[PDB]
């Protein structure tokens, strides 16, 4: 589930809320 955030210049600030890096945008579980 995506986040809200990009990640193709950095990494998620949304990891403090268990989102991750995949395919340039930040998704917890798809």
């Amino acid at each position: 589930i995506p986040c809200g955030e990009s990640c193709v210049w950095g990494p998620c600030i949304s990891s403090a809320i268990g989102c991750s890096c995949k395919s340039k945008v930040c998704y917890r579980n798809g």
